[PDB]
Formats: C-alpha cells, structure tokens, sequence
C-alpha cells in the first residue's frame, strides 16, 4: 500500500535517466522519437506497435504519470524491446540498445533497493 509522490520519484529516478542520456554516441538514436519517413525506414510503424524514446519517458517523468517505480522501468525496457525488435543484431541500433540496457540495470538496480 505505498504511495509514491511525483516529486519523489522524479528525485530517484531521473538519473538513471540521464545516464542513459549521457551515453554517447549509445543513446542518439534514442533521444527522439523514431522518424521512419526521415531515418528511411518507412515499415518501421508495421513492426513497432508501442513506440517509445527517452524524450517521452523525460516528459511522463516531469508531468507525474508513474505512480510506481516498475511503471517507468517498463517504459525503459519498452524503448530496448523495441530497438532489439526492428533491428538487425548485428546493426548500430541493436548494439547500442545493448549498450543502454547494461548501463541502465547497473544505475536501476540500487534505486529499486532504496525505493520499495
Ligand atoms: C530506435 C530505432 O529502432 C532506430 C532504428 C534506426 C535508426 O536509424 C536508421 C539509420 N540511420 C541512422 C543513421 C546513422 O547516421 C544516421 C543511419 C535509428 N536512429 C539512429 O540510428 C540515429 C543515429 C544517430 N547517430 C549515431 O548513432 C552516431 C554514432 C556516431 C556518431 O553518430 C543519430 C540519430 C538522430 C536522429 C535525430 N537526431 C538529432 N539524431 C539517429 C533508430
């Protein structure tokens, strides 16, 4: 029966957004939404259903819309389901979707300890 207010959340779980920002060139193709019209991958929306970027979980961060942890971490394993989906295995995306993921459960893990 825990209550977790926005303020609190945003306080522990935004940096391990940011870290995931932080990753360069890792995180570039993830701090937008995909454009498929513009990246030249106009199937893109055929295949990905649920479309998500670090930019629109930023946002649901700062407008309060995870009233628990795991909420946010589904979006962020969201966004790396996606990327391991349309893309080949052996493509930049899917590498440095890889990448992101390793990073992301290092920073994530402790904060699920102390959070709960
Ligand atoms: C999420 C997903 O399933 C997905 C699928 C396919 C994608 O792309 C198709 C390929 N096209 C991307 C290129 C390579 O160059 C453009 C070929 C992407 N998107 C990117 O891969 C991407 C990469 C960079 N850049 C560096 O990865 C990099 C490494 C070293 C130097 O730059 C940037 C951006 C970007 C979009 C807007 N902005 C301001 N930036 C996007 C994402």
């Amino acid at each position: 029966k825990k209550i977790f207010k926005p303020e609190e959340l945003r306080q522990a779980l935004m940096p391990t957004l940011e870290a995931l920002y932080r990753q360069d060139p890792e995180s570039l193709p993830f701090r937008q939404p995909v454009d498929p019209q513009l990246l030249g991958i106009p199937d893109y929306f055929d295949i990905v259903k649920n479309p998500m970027d670090l930019s629109t979980i930023k946002r649901k961060l700062d407008t309060g819309q995870y009233q628990e942890p795991w909420q946010y971490v589904d979006d962020v394993w969201l966004m790396f389901n996606n990327a391991w989906l349309y893309n080949r295995k052996t493509s930049r995306v899917y590498k440095f979707c890889s990448k992101l993921a390793e990073v992301f459960e290092q920073e994530i893990d402790p904060v699920m300890q102390s959070l709960g």
